[PDB]
């Protein structure tokens, strides 16, 4: 609902984004996340950035979209 | 459209462009633009190239792929 | 006839492919082409490599899958 | 059976995977495997980890997704 | 006094860094820093981290080193 | 004269300056340069910026620092 | 010492190194080092490579060279 | 006498220089050389630069200033 079916499915809060795919430190929401404001609130309370990976674990650096809505 | 669906479907007017992958200085076009005619000459207003980006949001470095249709 | 129809259909000619299913600087081939072995053979006059790719113009990348019998 | 259908269906044993999409120092499993554990277990042997990748042939570095269950 | 003298002697708070010396979305403190302690605290009320810069202005990418004592 | 003495003290104009220390497609200033106003005004007879590098010699990319009072 | 004093200072063992120029997977020795055998054998612990990077914290991607001693 | 005295007093043999002042895969001449017409020769033989850089040994990449008289 956050993010889109397939690839790049899983919502994350990363530091930044280099080359417009990929997201730099990311780690999972704290709390859950139901829409494109609320999931870029939560992750601007770390002063991070919301962003839909291909992977559902935290890391240093993945491939990631920008965030819709957010 | 101007840009192929999936992961460069995002129009971007950037400065230049490097290893035929990397655009840079991008940004949105000034205004809508609905073929490659249209995308080249308004990109060209600022001296820019019509790019086709994975991310629909300004940056200084993105990876694109040349408009096909301009 | 040269590539499995469906999603990767339309026979292209690339500098080479990389991460196993892309192809970077394709071109339509200069010449018509009707086996894998014509494939291959028109495609080496410019050192490139024969893919299947789901875009039927030119890119600097595409997603490809090696040619069939190259 | 251990990969799911479509793009990233060959199973493979791979160094290690980063961005969280791209296997590096990937071969093909040595014996078959049955199951996500089985998979896991043979990778194993050789200090390598076990992937879905979106090719039958090994390469230094490859698109692939984490095996479920492995 | 939180940075060396030299090139990198230019105190930021940037979302992260990259290679060990590139610093990414990087800001001039909003405030004063006295040592290595507080340009810490105060770079963390942004979630940004602490470095020490080539430029005296903000940039997106500048070429940074780790803080001492930070 | 327009330059510190030291590594950096070759001037010249340049399209532009990436990372804090980086000057793009860099030339020896058409005619010569007195103090830091006349440096900037000449170098913006070519859209170029002034800058310090390390060599009297043009290059595609070099380390300079910005121009004082430029 | 057993790195070279300025730029890359800072000892670490990495998993490997690329283009001569980044170390992967980098963390600061377990143990003290005082020449180049020591650091050669410390990082053979974990069957590492000793190099001499640009920051003195562990990171996954560093610019680092070879070291001289070792 | 092939090196003005001082910071960029050592010669060696570099595959190329970089951003004016950076010698990439620089090695420490095969054979003696006393003067400009010698080192260039001598480098040559590897296809390699010859360059006057602050540290006597073998690196990677060093702070280097083209040969005087190459
Ligand atoms: C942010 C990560 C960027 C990674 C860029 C990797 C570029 C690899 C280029 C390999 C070129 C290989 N070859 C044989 C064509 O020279
Ligand atoms: C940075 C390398 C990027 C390669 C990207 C390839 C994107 C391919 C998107 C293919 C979409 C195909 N189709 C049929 C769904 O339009
Ligand atoms: C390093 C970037 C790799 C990008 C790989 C992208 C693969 C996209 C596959 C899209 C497939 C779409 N359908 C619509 C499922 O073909
Ligand atoms: C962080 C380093 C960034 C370096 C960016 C270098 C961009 C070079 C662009 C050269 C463009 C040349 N040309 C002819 C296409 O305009
Ligand atoms: C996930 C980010 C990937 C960034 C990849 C940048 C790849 C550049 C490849 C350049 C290849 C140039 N050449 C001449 C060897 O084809
Ligand atoms: C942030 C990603 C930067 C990627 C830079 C990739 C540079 C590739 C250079 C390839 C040069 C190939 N060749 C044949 C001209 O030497
Ligand atoms: C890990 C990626 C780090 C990328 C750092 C990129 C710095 C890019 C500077 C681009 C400047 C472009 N332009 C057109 C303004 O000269
Ligand atoms: C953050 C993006 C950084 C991109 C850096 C791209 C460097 C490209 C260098 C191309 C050199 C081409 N050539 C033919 C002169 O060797
Ligand atoms: C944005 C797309 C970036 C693709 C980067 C691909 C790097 C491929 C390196 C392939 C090396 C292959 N081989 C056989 C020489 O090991
Ligand atoms: C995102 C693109 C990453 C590309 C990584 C390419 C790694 C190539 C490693 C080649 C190693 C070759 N050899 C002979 C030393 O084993
Ligand atoms: C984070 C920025 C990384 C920029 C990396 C730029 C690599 C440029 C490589 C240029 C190689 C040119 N040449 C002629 C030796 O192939
Ligand atoms: C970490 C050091 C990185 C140095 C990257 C240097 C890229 C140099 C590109 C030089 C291109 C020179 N030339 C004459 C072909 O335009
Ligand atoms: C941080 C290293 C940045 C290196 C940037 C290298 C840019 C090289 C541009 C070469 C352009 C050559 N040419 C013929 C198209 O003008
Ligand atoms: C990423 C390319 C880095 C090149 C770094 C060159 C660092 C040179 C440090 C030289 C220090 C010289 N001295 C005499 C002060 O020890
Ligand atoms: C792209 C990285 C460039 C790093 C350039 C570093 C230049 C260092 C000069 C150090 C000079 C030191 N003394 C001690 C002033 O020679
Ligand atoms: C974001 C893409 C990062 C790609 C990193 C690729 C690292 C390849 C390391 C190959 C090392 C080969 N060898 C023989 C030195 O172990
Ligand atoms: C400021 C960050 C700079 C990162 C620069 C990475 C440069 C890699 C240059 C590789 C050159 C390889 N080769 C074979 C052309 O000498
Ligand atoms: C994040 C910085 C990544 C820099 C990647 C630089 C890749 C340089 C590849 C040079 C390949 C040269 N050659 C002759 C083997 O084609
Ligand atoms: C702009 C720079 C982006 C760099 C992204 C780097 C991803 C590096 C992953 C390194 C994994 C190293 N190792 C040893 C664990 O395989
Ligand atoms: C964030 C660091 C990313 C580093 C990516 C380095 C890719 C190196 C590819 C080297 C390929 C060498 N060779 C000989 C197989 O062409
Ligand atoms: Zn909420
Ligand atoms: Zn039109
Ligand atoms: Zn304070
Ligand atoms: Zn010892």
């Amino acid at each position: 609902n956050v993010c889109p079916p397939g690839l790049f499915s899983n919502p994350q809060c990363c530091a930044t984004q280099v080359l417009g795919l990929i997201g730099l430190d990311c780690k999972v929401p704290s709390q859950n996340v139901y829409d494109g404001t609320d999931f870029r609130n939560v992750c601007a309370k770390t002063g991070a950035q919301p962003l839909c990976c291909v992977a559902p674990v935290a890391g240093q650096a993945l491939l990631c979209q920008t965030a819709v809505g957010a």
